[PDB]
C-alpha cells in the first residue's frame, strides 16, 4: 500500500465518513485525533515535523469552534490528519505542511489548493495527486496560529508582513500579512486564547 494511496485513501476515508467524522470533530475530537485510521498518513509525515504540525493544526482547529460562524468544511477535512499526531506546543506559523512521498516533499498548503489538495468549487469534488477523492457539502480561523484573517489587503493598515515577522504585532492590532502564493489579507492579532 503505497504513500500516494495512503494520501488519496485518507481523504477518501474522511469524506466517507464526513457524517461522523464532523460530528466528533464537535463534540470528542481527541477521539477523533486518535482515530488508527490516520496512522499511515501520520508516517508520511516528516517525523521533526509531526508534533509542531499537530500543535498548530489542533490549535487551528479549536479557534474554529471558538470563533462562532467560521466553520469551514473543506479546511477541516484538509488539515485533519495533521492532527492525529501528539501535539508538541510552538509558536511557528506554516504556509504548507509537508507528506514525503518517495523521498519528495509534497506540500499541502494551509491556505487554498495544491496538486495533492485541489478541492474545485464547481463540480464539489476533491482531487489528491490527480485522484478523484469524492464529493463534499466573514472571517477566517483556521489559518493563523492566535489570528484571523479579516480579509483583503487594507493599505491603510501598512506594508505587509510575512508570516514569521508577526510576533510584535499587539493583541487585538490588524496589519496586512503576505499571507501564500503572492497574496495579501488583513488579519487581526486575537485577545482571546486556547
Amino acid at each position: 500500500n503505497g504513500p500516494e494511496s495512503v494520501l488519496v485513501n485518507t481523504y477518501q476515508w474522511i469524506i466517507r465518513n464526513w457524517e461522523t467524522v464532523k460530528i466528533q470533530w464537535s463534540q470528542d475530537p481527541t477521539m477523533l485525533y486518535n482515530k488508527m485510521e490516520f496512522e499511515p498518513f501520520q508516517s508520511l509525515v516528516p517525523k521533526a515535523a509531526r508534533g509542531q504540525y499537530s500543535g498548530f493544526v489542533r490549535t487551528l482547529f479549536q479557534q474554529m469552534r471558538d470563533v462562532l460562524g467560521t466553520f469551514d468544511t473543506v479546511q477541516i477535512i484538509k488539515l485533519l490528519p495533521f492532527a492525529a499526531a501528539p501535539p508538541k506546543q510552538s509558536r511557528m506559523q506554516f504556509s504548507s505542511l509537508t507528506v514525503n512521498v518517495r523521498g519528495s516533499g509534497m506540500r499541502i498548503l494551509v491556505r487554498g489548493n495544491s496538486p495533492v489538495f485541489n478541492y474545485n468549487k464547481a463540480t464539489k469534488r476533491l482531487t489528491v495527486l490527480g485522484k478523484d477523492a469524492g464529493a463534499l457539502t466573514g472571517v477566517e480561523s483556521a489559518v493563523l496560529r492566535g489570528f484571523l484573517i479579516l480579509g483583503k489587503e487594507d493599505k491603510r493598515y501598512g506594508p505587509a508582513l510575512s508570516i514569521n515577522e508577526l510576533s510584535n504585532l499587539a493583541k487585538g492590532e490588524k496589519a496586512n500579512v503576505l499571507i501564500g502564493q503572492g497574496d495579501v489579507v488583513l488579519v487581526m492579532k486575537r485577545k482571546r486564547d486556547s
